[PDB]
């Protein structure tokens, strides 16, 4: 349990600090991008997370995890993987897959 959040911490720390992160501080605002809301069910972002975890909602590393994937999930699903958003998605992606299997 400690265990389990205080990577999660980790992780959180060094994704919220990552170059690539930009497109994924603060949830999308709908407001400004055309189709968001028809497109994507469950939107999820790293404050959202962050909001999260200080707060103690993940009883779990794998419900952290789960939100984790539905960012980049959501991120494939709406941009090209060739836009700047999609291509720091997946720099962002392939860091989170990395770290997370240097724990478990
Ligand atoms: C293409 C719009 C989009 C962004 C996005 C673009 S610019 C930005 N910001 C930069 C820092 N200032 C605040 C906001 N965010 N992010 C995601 C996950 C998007 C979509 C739809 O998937
Ligand atoms: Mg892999």
């Amino acid at each position: 349990m400690h265990s389990d959040l205080t990577f999660c911490e980790i992780i959180l720390m060094e994704m919220e600090s990552h170059d690539a992160a930009w497109p994924f501080l603060e949830p999308v605002n709908p407001r400004l991008v055309s189709g968001y809301r028809r497109i994507i069910k469950n939107p999820m972002d790293f404050s959202t997370m962050r909001h999260r975890l200080s707060r103690g909602g993940y009883t779990s590393s794998e419900e952290f995890a789960a939100d984790a994937l539905l960012v980049f999930d959501n991120c494939q699903t709406f941009n090209e993987d060739d836009s700047e958003v999609g291509k720091a998605g997946h720099i962002m992606r392939r860091f989170f897959e990395s770290r997370w299997e240097e724990f478990y």
